[PDB]
């Protein structure tokens, strides 16, 4: 299943996906109240 509408917004997944197990790459993790 091929999709261009969303494709660019795809890879800014890549980056806040990366970017959340990189900040939660504890195993203690952050949901300690994550001020979420």
């Amino acid at each position: 299943t091929w999709s261009g509408t969303k494709k660019r917004a795809q890879r800014i997944l890549i980056f806040l996906l990366e970017f959340l197990l990189d900040f939660c790459t504890g195993e203690d993790s952050v949901d300690g109240k994550k001020r979420q």
